[PDB]
């Protein structure tokens, strides 16, 4: 059966949602309120200039499959997606629901200095959410703490949306092939920052971003030129003034031993050398809370059906049938 919905106002919006949700309150559009069904605390998104453009159609389609894709403890995954439109013509308006986590890892605590069992707990959890994402073919390239979401009890989640502080060199440069270890770069200076206290590569802009992360990892080798395409940089990658890899130990001073052997097979400036997602669940490191039974993946995602020419009316059909096939997750 259609529950049944309500018309509410809360600024320049008219939010109708169903009875099943509580207590509705806006929070920056997005709403949190109160799931009776579940007796959860739940985010809703209401989404913004649903087919204004090709562009917001293509968007709102992506963002649907993907979360209605993504099944994990450790991703945001989907609760419900409703809609108060009995057919297709009507449909104008998409509703996503997701339980609400307090706050991001910036203000769990990326103030103050954390502890060596609270970092392990913190990065297992992400690198058990990059290797599901990553199962999927999908690339986070934004990762970062204001994009992580965290409850009171530590327990981390993975969304999208200074910001380049955490970003893979190969992305500030723009080189336009990339895989998925520009994730586990961002693993890496989230990780720094959780052990120091200190953001690892505080950028002022883009080149003393690049600047500062040569300064620890080094110059690039002499087997990183072979992949260097562009003349344009490959010339100026010569001219430089080569760099020893700076000791890890040292920059880590009184951190774990194996926190540190993690940080170098994680910040290795050839992307190609650095460490997958999978891999860094088996490291010593995490031997506490790596469970090689429960580290699930993902089915394959198609990234192609998603990435079309096709009019306003043909997404507009496509993104309602999504809606009417999801089934919501158990509790
Ligand atoms: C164009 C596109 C690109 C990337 C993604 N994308 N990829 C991922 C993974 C890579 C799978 C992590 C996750 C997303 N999607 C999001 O992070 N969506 C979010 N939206 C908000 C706004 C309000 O928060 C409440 C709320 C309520 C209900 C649902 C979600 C959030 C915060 S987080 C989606 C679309
Ligand atoms: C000053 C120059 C900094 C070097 C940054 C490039 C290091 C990234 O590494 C490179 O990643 C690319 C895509 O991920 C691939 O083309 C290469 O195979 C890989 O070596």
């Amino acid at each position: 059966e259609r529950p049944t919905f309500y018309r509410q106002e809360l600024n320049k919006t008219i939010w109708e949602v169903p009875e099943r949700y509580q207590n509705l309150s806006p929070v920056g559009s997005v709403c949190a309120a109160f799931d009776t069904k579940t007796g959860l605390r739940v985010a809703v998104k209401k989404l913004s200039r649903p087919f204004q453009s090709i562009i917001h159609a293509k968007r709102t389609y992506r963002e649907l499959r993907l979360l209605k894709h993504m099944k994990h403890e450790n991703v945001i995954g989907l609760l419900d997606v409703f809609t108060p439109a009995r057919s297709l013509e009507e449909f104008n308006d998409v509703y996503l629901v997701t339980h609400l986590m307090g706050a991001d890892l910036n203000n769990i605590v990326k103030s103050q200095k954390l502890t060596d069992d609270h970092v392990q707990f913190l990065i297992y959890q992400i690198l058990r959410g990059l290797k599901y994402i990553h199962s999927a073919d999908i690339i986070h390239r934004d990762l970062k703490p204001s994009n992580l979401a965290v409850n009171e009890d530590s327990e981390l989640k993975i969304l999208d949306f200074a910001t380049r502080w955490y970003r893979a060199p190969e992305i500030m440069l723009n080189w336009m092939h990339y895989n998925q270890t520009v994730d586990i770069w961002s693993v890496g200076c989230i990780m720094a920052e959780l052990l120091t206290g200190r953001t690892l590569f505080p950028g002022t802009d883009h080149i003393d971003q690049l600047k500062l992360i040569l300064r620890l990892v080094g110059t690039p080798g002499a087997e990183l030129l072979k992949k260097i395409s562009s003349e344009s940089a490959r010339n100026y990658i010569q001219s430089l003034t080569q760099m020893p890899k700076m000791n890890f130990a040292n920059v880590f001073i009184g951190a774990n031993p194996l926190a540190v052997d993690l940080l170098e097979k994680m910040l290795v400036l050839d992307s190609d050398k650095r460490i997958t997602a999978a891999q860094a669940l088996a490291h010593a490191y995490f031997a506490q809370y790596h469970d090689p039974d429960d580290e699930p993946v993902a089915d394959p995602y198609d990234q192609s059906l998603e990435s079309r020419d096709l009019l306003i009316d043909e997404w507009k059909s496509l993104t309602y049938d999504e809606v009417i096939s999801f089934v919501p997750p158990p509790l």
